[PDB]
């Protein structure tokens, strides 16, 4: 049966079910004050397909001017086309070779650049603000989106929204890389998944997909979501309090000193975006310093809800494109005030 929602993460994360249900806000805002993220199911099934494909991205843009990312070691590709990042989207065999002559893990870095989304992309701009939930807090002026309506005591996030586009994590090797690693924001944000590319080629990578979700600590639940094989999954995250912040820089402090970094003792291992907590990490937190986080997989369709504060990280299971944008909820701003 149909149902407004049901719970993830043993009854600690909120699964809305129905994106544009009118009510959402009543069940949404308790778990939103308690500095909770919320999961909302089904987007997709709102948007236009054809304009979320990587083939139309790179038939209409294929010739802008990037930079992208390799994210086993961190090395930029610079100065390339576009299409070099789409094409060997799914197709393993169009994938730009490292040294070693593997295809690479890449991220396409900061495209479309800076605010230009809305300019370059009106069309998809429309189809996402459209169909964003709880547009009382997300859309630019929702009531209860303050982004707007702050003066200069307060950080504004820029004009969104921003695109995440990259491909999957494949080897064991690679269970211990972040697509995006550990950070937080200062505002709130959403980030919808709108398309997931499972290869072909050399695409036998599922095997070790199925061993990444259990070892990245997702429920039961989760893996009943995972096993039924009914949705195709994206990213798996892992989201930390906002009132972890500093205990998590302590242990990354610890680590990076054991490690023979030579750091000032105030440095700040979040801001550096510098580090992804792996299985040994994860559980040297929990053990150690007594945090619990959230571990949170990000199916096609499925809107992450993510708080000021909270730092966070991201490990592509298979390529993703993701677009997200930020928002100021009431319930959040002393996060982004710039005194005391
Ligand atoms: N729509 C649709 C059909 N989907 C094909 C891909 N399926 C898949 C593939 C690999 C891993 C996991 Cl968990 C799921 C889900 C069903
Ligand atoms: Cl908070
Ligand atoms: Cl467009
Ligand atoms: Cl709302
Ligand atoms: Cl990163
Ligand atoms: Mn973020």
């Amino acid at each position: 049966s149909m149902t407004s929602h049901s719970w993830l993460c043993d009854g600690r994360l909120l699964c809305l079910h129905d994106p544009s249900n009118k009510n959402n806000w009543k069940i949404f805002r308790e778990c939103w004050k308690q500095g909770q993220p919320v999961l909302v199911s089904g987007v997709h099934k709102k948007l236009k397909s054809e304009l979320w494909k990587p083939e139309a991205f790179s038939q209409e843009f294929g010739d802008q001017d990037v930079d992208l990312v390799n994210c086993r070691n961190c090395a930029i590709i610079s100065d390339v086309k576009v299409r070099d990042f789409w094409d060997g989207f799914e197709i393993i065999c169009k994938r730009l070779r490292s040294e070693d002559g593997q295809p690479m893990v890449l991220k396409l870095k900061d495209w479309p650049p800076g605010e230009d989304f809305r300019d370059m992309m009106p069309t998809r701009f429309e189809d996402l603000m459209e169909n964003l939930p709880l547009p009382e807090y997300t859309k630019r002026d929702g009531r209860l989106n303050l982004a707007s309506r702050l003066p200069s005591y307060f950080v504004r996030p820029d004009l969104g929204p921003k695109m995440y586009n990259a491909y999957g994590l494949i080897t064991a090797e690679d269970r211990r890389v972040g697509t995006t690693n550990l950070h937080l924001d200062v505002s709130d944000a959403v980030n919808v998944m709108v398309y997931v590319g499972i290869p072909i080629g050399e695409g036998a990578h599922d095997e070790e997909v199925l061993k990444t979700i259990d070892e990245g600590d997702a429920d039961e639940v989760t893996k009943e979501r995972i096993h039924d094989h009914k949705e195709k999954p994206g990213a798996l995250w892992h989201i930390y309090a906002a009132k972890d912040a500093e205990k998590i820089r302590e242990l990354l402090r610890k680590v990076g000193e054991e490690q023979g970094q030579e750091n000032p003792p105030d440095h700040d291992p979040i801001h550096d975006q510098s580090w992804y907590l792996d299985q040994t990490l994860r559980k040297r937190l929990y053990e150690e310093y007594g945090v619990q986080g959230w571990a949170i997989v990000q199916f096609l369709g499925d809107a992450v809800f993510i708080p000021a504060g909270a730092p966070h990280q991201v490990h592509n299971l298979y390529s993703c494109i993701k677009v997200a944008e930020d928002f100021v909820s009431p319930e959040h701003v002393k996060h982004c005030f710039r005194l005391t």
